[PDB]
């Protein structure tokens, strides 16, 4: 077998990792109660492999910020309790372990608030309607109330609680969520905030919540324990920018000060990845459309230090085996990505023979 870049060691502040393929975040939407489940250990087990990272599914950091139906929260001593065993099967495995934490902002219901309360976010327009997973049923949003100056700080608070939190859980270090617009990116994004106080306005001020969060989040575990995830180009959820690059451009410059673990970027649908690669210092992770080929270029074109796979890992337990071996590949079957099962389409994908 003849060594590629995606098989290249690589080290990632204080992890040495032994290969590039990343798992990317993947909401399951298997997470009964918002609880860390049982079937979670097999799956994240499966796909572990020795200075291997992981980045486990966007994790709600709390009650305010759930949009959807049994997906993992970690702000309650049970949830933290849950995680422990799946964060063992994973270093059973010597894999590096990042919990993503996440708050939805907008993108959620009253009936998921606590008391039928409005979602928050940096803006009071919600969203409009949108066709679920299954396209058959439609997901409605409450318009969200807009978080005034003060309270903003308590929000940030929020993501560093839950950073505490990860690391009570073993995680080995947290991936902020500022990506396809939730909280964080609801306040970077132009289309969405517009706001008049010192968080909105300026793209110094779009990004202030999200600095804010980093720096508070740097601060409590330590920023070599940190890494953050921005989609400048995407308009996931109503949340454009009218200078993609420039925003992008921005965040990458302002994190460099932060000495961050890692800056995940997702690619475009022109647009590119390549002068924030060149602005940021750190660690860079591309993700987004990516195969074994293209996942090589990347990384010998300077594009990447590391290459993380949604879908591919999904339906790939050891997608970096196959990879190293340039094995076939399984097809994913996206009709059971959100479904609810313990196993069909999350545990049952064989393993090479
Ligand atoms: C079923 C599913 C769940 C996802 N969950 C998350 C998530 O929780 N957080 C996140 O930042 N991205 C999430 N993503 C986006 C992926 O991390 C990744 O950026 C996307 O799959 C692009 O890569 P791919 O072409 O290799 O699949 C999800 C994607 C899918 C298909």
């Amino acid at each position: 077998v003849d060594k590629i870049p995606l098989m290249s060691p690589c080290k990632m502040g204080k992890f040495e990792l032994c290969h590039r393929v990343v798992l990317a975040p993947l909401t399951r939407q298997r997470s009964y109660g918002y609880i860390p489940q049982p079937h979670a250990i097999l799956h994240y087990s499966q796909r572990s492999t020795n200075g291997g990272l992981l980045i486990g599914e966007a994790t709600v950091i709390s009650e305010t910020g759930i949009g959807y139906k049994d997906v993992p929260g970690i702000w309650t001593k049970e949830q933290v309790e849950a995680w422990k065993p799946i964060v063992d099967a994973v270093h059973a495995k010597g894999g590096i372990f990042f919990c993503q934490i996440w708050h939805v902002g907008r993108v959620s219901n009253k009936d998921f608030q606590p008391n039928g309360e409005d979602p928050i976010s940096c803006t009071d327009r919600g969203l409009t309607p949108q066709i679920m997973s299954n396209g058959i049923d439609i997901a409605h949003f409450t318009r969200p109330r807009r978080l005034t100056t003060d309270e903003i700080p308590q929000i940030v608070n929020e993501f560093r609680v839950a950073a505490r939190n990860a690391i009570e859980a073993g995680f080995d270090g947290v991936e902020i969520h500022g990506a396809h617009g939730y909280l964080i990116d609801q306040f970077m994004k132009d289309q969405v905030n517009d706001r008049s106080d010192k968080y909105g306005g300026s793209l110094e001020n779009r990004c202030r919540f999200a600095l804010e969060i980093v720096e508070a989040v740097a601060n409590e575990i330590g920023s070599d324990r940190v890494g953050i995830r921005i989609s400048p180009f995407a308009h996931y959820n109503e949340a454009g920018d009218t200078n993609p690059t420039a925003l992008g451009l921005y965040m990458v410059e302002s994190l460099n000060k932060y000495d961050l673990a890692y800056c995940h970027v997702v690619e475009p649908r022109t647009e590119s990845l390549v002068p924030m690669r060149k602005a940021y210092k750190g660690t860079f992770i591309v993700a987004g459309g990516y195969d074994r080929e293209d996942g090589n270029r990347a990384l010998i074109e300077d594009r990447a230090d590391l290459v993380a796979y949604g879908r591919l890992f999904i339906s790939n337990p050891d997608l970096p085996k196959r990879f190293e071996l340039n094995a076939p590949l399984n097809k994913y079957n996206r009709d059971t990505f959100y479904t609810s099962d313990p196993i069909v389409g999350y545990t049952d994908y064989p393993f090479l023979e």
